[PDB]
């Protein structure tokens, strides 16, 4: 009772750090949370979608990815699953994947680093 | 330019069946999706924290479980890694593992 809470991981990046760095480094980037029905309010040419999921969700992720790729977005992903078999996620349609901690690696990506796999 | 984050938000929470209640039913019980670096401001005596995690990041869970328990927070848990060896998650400092029956 009395104010229940939630914690999830979704730890593969640090949001606060990400927003902080985008702010401090004067990058041109807009980070927003999104439900799949949300977009395309955003042009795929200018838009990157980042994914985090468990070993589950793999069937609907595989579906959402193929759709979003058909609509010509850029897809990156991280989290507990992506850490193990990042190659599958790459063969799943993701453009760039991030194993382990991707807090620093994601910033390198936004700054132009094109690696298919960012180690963590 | 635009980076959009898609969270899957899988739940052991039995949909809104168990959830939509704490909103609807509970005047004295409160629910909301949240994250860390928060939960600090909330009173430890009253607050419940429901963790969801994999075998990965099990060090961060333990580390946060050490801080929150020392501060007095009551922590619950559920998930794939909580399912397998809940006794381990219990020794980790979680008060109960997996819902509406408990909150009463
Ligand atoms: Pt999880």
């Amino acid at each position: 009772m009395y104010i229940l809470f939630r914690e999830m991981k979704n730890n593969w990046y640090s949001l606060a750090a990400l927003l902080s760095t985008i702010y401090s480094r004067h990058l041109d980037v807009e980070a927003r949370p999104v439900k799949f029905e949300e977009i395309k309010k955003f042009p795929p040419e200018k838009t990157i979608v980042a994914y985090s999921f468990m070993s589950f969700d793999l069937d609907t992720v595989r579906e959402e990815v193929k759709t979003l790729k058909e609509r010509g977005y850029t897809l990156i992903a991280g989290g507990p699953h992506v850490t193990a078999d990042p190659e599958g996620c790459l063969r799943m349609g993701f453009d760039h994947v991030f194993t382990g901690d991707g807090e620093e690696n994601i910033l390198k990506f936004l700054m132009g680093e094109r690696k298919k796999i960012f180690d963590g």
